[PDB]
């Protein structure tokens, strides 16, 4: 349909929003490449998705893994139309308890990997290709024990505005999807390892949403597909936020 | 995507409203367009075809609004989608602003938007989508356009509170803010000199970072996306298609 | 005494934030002129303010009242170094219950008055004069049944960004103060005639602020004095929010 | 005198905006401690400021330098009332030319050092202490070849919103100053080594400002002084932008 004939790569495709985005992009008819750190899970994701989804095992923090993955696309498909940098990390640390490792790992995966994934992608990307970055409402709001996560997402959003000018001659457009609270394994885990703890956190976050329900990952994926499509041609550097109104009110 | 959904676009005759109605019809929505002048409306509705229906209407009159929504109730009986595109723009610098240069602009951009939604609301079912006409001028500053820009900023603000008003309804309010889109109105500002319209459009085209005025179809696709159910989790948000002009 | 020797006009000086502001501009030594909804109250406020403050009561919705007040300042002082437009109205109406007059009143008073108060004021204001607009955090956020009030404030803030371009040859600078919840007769009356209604609302609103404390009107005034003072010389078109962090998180 | 009886620390105090802030903070009567990377430059600053300003050479990226410096504050002054994080780095790299070292250096100094500078300070800071972070308009806008610098400054602002909640029990308030273009050696150095190259660049940057003039460093400093002062008591998590209207338009 809309994405017919388009090659799309999603880093952090194995689970959650990346998995749902890969599903939705394939349904629209894109060839989808997804990246996972661990081979067994990546294979399970590729099998479940089907529909011409291809898995490459990679760590976005490792510079060499990025070169290999982009080499596979160039060998297999010959171009990259859509890039969604979904690979991300999050942990709770309040000020006064923040370790050097908690900062570095967060910024390495959430911010540093995004820059180098995008830089390496560009030679493959044609004029009119579309890039989507994984922002969060955490980038614009304040949450206790989430300062490092939110600052990394805010840094991600800003990258888009300056990159608009850098990519201008290329003709590639970069935009940001910022999800509100979305039902995913990662969100549930924050509630703890006990099922009753996961339910409690999920219920509390749902109350915070104005409409009162956590997002389904498919609802986030549709935003990326719209951004991936030619319909988004005039959009550049913009932030599209699906929060149920949480960040808007 | 829009098949089986009733959609009303005010200011349908030209520009984005014309482009928006065309796109919603292509997606399969029942489309009703509002026009100030019948000859423009009748010629517009004929060009659209595709089961497009045209009602003449002036938003600044409650009467014209009341009549139009009664027709929707009789014919379709529910509005799935609402786009308020009817808008006015004039240049007034501080020291040049008339009391009614303000009054006309804020009627049309803001007051007509408030009432159009209020009269539309009873027809709208649970899960319906409302899209408002924001502008990048609402978020930025341009010399002699304070009155236009301030009205659009009010347009954007309405959605945030209207999310809370409409929560029990299940209706969702979102704002589209276009950048410079080629339009008779964008040309109007250059003047009725052929060089004045052309010289202006090239100047605004230089202003956009990509270096091109939007085609109205590019703005239209955004409203349809908000119109579609894919936007189910979007509420109270502003989506801007400016080519990055407001983003940088 | 940074604002010593400066003439300042405050609309809505009689009550709440305008009264506290008038006190603070007077403390630095500015000449302060305040406006009154009604003579009785305006006389009481000037007596409370002392310190050579003069009150002219006029209605901002009326151009003639503006011309009269603007003539008195030029005759009495003949200069307007600092302008604070605090005169404003706020009422609660949910969508589906909003009257034609309620939108018209709120918008005429909060928005229409600002344009005309500022436009007529300008001949008195010298190069380097500072203007402050009355924004609110309600302008950037959404609260149930307050759509018309917030939209009006958003219109106020937008004016400043375009007005900097108009006023550049002027040398006048426009900046916006957006208060968070501040204890005022206007805030309390919202709870109701009953003290309980007033007390219950104030305690509930206090909880919403992250610091958990309702603002004193002087705390908003000190921000207005800072914008009024020469220290704010490089700030232009900006919005400064003293909200207790409410809109920030 | 308003900051009299307040202990203030400014990192990156030796030059430019940090130097001016130290001068203004000292003028209000705060005891001022400044940090410099280079001892010779730091000593000249400490000599010039006078008024009992104390200098500690320190590289904020090094955790040990931070521990040493705060140890001196606890031994000498015994508390820190005001903290302004001015230490910062800026370089130009366009997308497709961004090295890993250019990314790491910017984020270590602009973002990571800020987190740990603030974290180590907290035991010293009493209830009612004020923290100011160095935002930039680059965080809110996009400029070609400045994606990393802008992303780091955007992350700096985001920390404040979450730190509002983290520090609420502490009674400390966190706010961000975001300067527009300010005439400084670093802005000049960036345009060209040559003075002729610098004049055109400074003149060009001046044109971008709506008022049409680059800021003096003292104009930025007054905002930090206001934020340092008790007048900003209700402000929390807010960003104050002194750009001459550049980002506001």
């Amino acid at each position: 349909k809309r994405l017919e004939g388009k090659v799309a790569l999603v880093t952090g495709g194995t689970s959650g929003i990346g998995l749902a985005t890969a599903k939705d992009l394939a349904a629209q008819g894109a060839r989808v490449i997804i990246t996972g750190r661990r081979q067994a899970e990546l294979d399970q994701a590729v099998a479940a998705l089907g529909q011409g989804v291809r898995g490459v095992r990679s760590d976005v923090t490792r510079s060499a893994d990025l070169d290999a993955l982009f080499e596979t696309i160039r060998a297999t498909e010959g171009r990259l139309d859509v890039l969604f940098t979904n690979a991300g990390g999050g942990s709770m640390a309040a000020l006064g308890e923040i370790s050097e490792q908690h900062f570095d790992d967060t910024f390495e995966r959430n911010v540093k990997a995004v820059v180098f994934t995008v830089q390496k992608a560009l030679p493959l990307m044609p004029q009119g290709a579309s890039i989507i970055l994984n922002g969060s409402i955490a980038g614009s709001t304040g949450t206790q024990a989430f300062s490092i996560y939110g600052a990394s997402k805010a840094a991600v959003r800003a990258l888009a505005r300056s990159w608009v000018l850098d990519l201008k001659e290329r003709g590639i457009r970069v935009n940001v999807v910022s999800p509100g609270s979305t039902r995913t394994i990662g969100l549930a885990e924050l509630g703890g390892d006990t099922q009753e703890g996961q339910d409690g956190l999920l219920a509390y976050l749902a109350s915070l949403v104005p409409i009162g329900r956590l997002a389904d990952p498919s609802e986030i994926a549709k935003v990326v597909s719209f951004l991936a499509s030619d319909d988004s041609s005039f959009i550049n550097g913009a932030e599209i936020t699906a929060d149920g109104g949480q960040a808007q009110v």
